[PDB]
């Protein structure tokens, strides 16, 4: 039922600040520098609309940095993840948490008459150009399946059902968040990835603490780590990895 | 329902004695002068009442000590930890164990007539000014989502009764031990931030055993890991660290 | 019931791009090398029909390459095992997850007539040449023993009409994935592994959602964590690991 | 109901022995020295019954020593831990676990008419001189709140009834084992830690077996981490650390 | 109602092959010679039948050697492992996985006129000489408490019917398999180990496969990690650290 989009990584980093710091100013410099030109590179592709990304600076211990990847195929997601470990910035860039997974539609208008993957109403959610918002917040979740709260073993109808009051909750934030959805059945540890964009963080708090209400969270919400975030402008790399 | 007012980080490490005893004396002299300093903004940013701040040891092995920050912004949080980071003596702060949220308020009288953001009798439970006790414990819970104990199932009249009991057993306590709830949902691993603040640590122990006992915490309280600590005002951080 | 075929190891491994960026360009060619020679016995080998292996590097960072071997011997793993570990490139490929487990079919024509082991149809299925697919797939998984949802406590009948739902979905992937599973019970900590190789990462996801509406393993199914994967022919390697 | 005592730090470590056999040995002399004089000062404290310790070796890999100190307040703890951080040979003593709790006790005749705090019978088990028997065991636990086996959900008097076979089973092995139990609701990540000192280590193994068949155990009862070791005299420091 | 026996520690590690490689030639043949010394020890020791050992190469990452030492005491256990870790190669050897336990004996013919310790087809099997089979398989396990699959709220018959499935699984198994069991109730993590030799490892997988529908195992068995090996023959060390 679903339409699958861009291919998506997370990718989560802690920063070695004791040995960057050791690292000649002449050295530090180059590696900035050398990571603004691959960014530069990934922004050429997002202005060709043939991927996306996202940078945010992560609060809290979980990570420092978060590089969220859209791209066409999974071996692109691995170049470009090969590219940056091969940087000497990434050296100083430490494993923290990543997640791969696929952008994924479900709700659209389906006529028969049209390819919907060549439908521009379609394609500009399939191949999203990501929100450059204030702040960004990804968690991952499963569908519960569990005793009498079994996602899986519920009907076609009772699932749709379900999922009405969960849109019905989205609706109420309209304007105020952005959520991209992408599937990981199969190619990661948990079933979705959620990644909400805003301008306000606090609606992070609202929307998820609302949706938890709706009996397809309370029942059949599994959720992952929460990881949340601050834009960080490509202006302010330098000053942010200055010592 | 919930007023939120300032962003809090919990920001927990390990101190790596070792590497800390090799560097040389004038350079570990120099690091805490260096860290005194940025304890010292802090200082004036809580007696300028844009934020809070509690520094406290911690006892065993889990942490050595935590900084709980309360500022305006989480884009200030990430400042704060940031500079943090980029002080000598952060390179010998490992991490341990962070927690990210806001203060969630949501008992206060509504009546309509007023903007209750200013409110002075709400704005100060907002916006705190976090106590100097002798002693702080930090946990993180979630309300339970399992069987026939899933809290999120429950009307608004089940819940209201349920912390009927919550709110009478901490009654009890009243100059005793003061707690500053943070909501976590959307923006951490559970769903609040418990921090407790008493000159008599059993006090922490007689609180928590005996709010276990209320039907609340009792079928629906899931708890993370407790940290217990002493004050390190900034006077006693040049004996703590001294080697 | 079942046949066991040849012993397989899944072993992944994390890149120390750092440390490896360290080592002098000559001895890093030298490794390579040294490497290589290593991976061609094993083509020797496969060409003799004496085992098979395949090398994938795995997105995200829960590993970055993935050597799946087979061998007629838990003894001859241990050896393969072993002689990785000696290489110099090796002290770069840091432990990230590991699996052992036995090829095992459940499914053929039993007669009675002959020894099935004797068997073409049979043994090219217990002694598999793997797929040099552009992609790969592995996850573990145990049957659930739960409450109600336990699956050994069910019939012989139950179990069988169970599993041909799960077969039936599998039959529409003819031709788009082939599965090799193996069975771990009493040789590591699940109870099956199961490697998935297709030319379309996206069948990994189609199916295995799919499966997931089974209700074999919509109540039974127990997975581990979940690693996709990326060909590596040996042509590939010395690009991949250069720097 | 509880009567509150000592607090309690059980303090376990691991050898870097491959570290600790780099250092010279007249570093080494020292460092044992060091160690020997702190230890003195807590045989003062003992001899002076203002707290009481414990050092045992832990067989297998969870640990290799365990220090566990009890002394009248929450700092005195913190102070002890620093200190013993502080030393030499601290810096080979790396961390493996640690438990932080209160001596309480629930039995005792309650006549209103005293200070039980005051009378002698109470004083020695509020404030324990530890058992200088040849083995230790240690472990934490909870009190179930699952389903329909919750703790804290039964009547205090089908608590007051399940508790009287577990008396009983004590009661077994008067002579032969004795318990320190310690209360750490709200100072760590379990409900109790339970010290049990025997010179037969087999007694662990009859008694905590034993007691598992009574209900409060079979149900109620949920368990963390068992370490159990051998007593180390402060007449063989020097020979165990030899090297 | 059991019977002790020999004390039992399953020690294993993983090897640091890089560290290895840099120690000079000459320091690691010491070192080989030293360990080998140091089994020679256990080797006079089992042949006075005042303890036993075992020595096997772990495949995957889980561990790659495995020590199993019994011998009569817990502080000779603590002897054992000490006089291993200050060997030059036990440096080498990296923590991975433990286990302590007791040799522990249910079934005997019980007559009331003789010490079964006195016996010698009792004594054969509380001091064993551990088989010097082909392989060896690893794994801790519990009895289930969780809901209505409480081991230890059956009654002493209901747990007599179920334990004779078990056992007539295990007659299958004659002359294929032996079985070690160590009880480690008070001990350790689990409350028992099974530790299973074979000179055939598909029977590991067989065997606990069967089992596992058995009533016993289906709905009270709870299974820790499986680690499996091959012996490694002291003739055979030498090559196996060459490097
Ligand atoms: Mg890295
Ligand atoms: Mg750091
Ligand atoms: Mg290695
Ligand atoms: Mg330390
Ligand atoms: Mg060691």
């Amino acid at each position: 039922q679903t339409l699958d989009g861009w291919y998506c990584l997370h990718d989560f980093r802690t920063i070695d600040w004791s040995a960057w710091k050791t690292l000649p100013n002449e050295e530090r410099e180059a590696a900035i520098s050398e990571f603004l030109a691959l960014v530069d590179q990934w922004e050429t592709t997002e202005s060709e609309k043939q991927g996306s990304h996202a940078v945010y600076t992560i609060v809290g211990q979980k990570a420092d940095i978060l590089f969220m990847i859209l791209r066409p195929t999974l071996d692109e997601l691995h170049e470009i993840e090969t590219a940056l470990n091969k940087t000497k910035l990434a050296d100083y860039l430490l494993p923290a948490y990543s997640y791969v997974s696929v952008v994924e539609l479900s709700n659209y208008l389906a006529s028969g008459s049209e390819d919907p993957y060549q439908i521009p109403e379609v394609r500009r959610r399939l191949y999203p150009i990501l929100p450059k918002t204030n702040y960004i917040c990804f968690y991952p979740m499963d569908k519960r399946r569990q005793g009498n709260d079994n996602w899986y073993m519920l009907s076609m109808e009772q699932r749709r059902e379900l999922m009405r009051a969960h849109g019905m909750t989205g609706r109420k934030y309209a304007g105020k968040v952005t959520q991209i959805i992408t599937g990981s059945v199969g190619l990661d540890d948990f079933e979705w990835g959620v990644t909400l964009f805003s301008d306000d963080a606090l609606q992070f708090k609202k929307l998820v603490y609302e949706m938890r209400f709706d009996e397809v969270s309370a029942r059949f919400g599994e959720f992952g780590s929460f990881f949340v975030g601050t834009r960080l402008p490509m202006e302010n790399v330098s000053s942010f990895f200055h010592v």
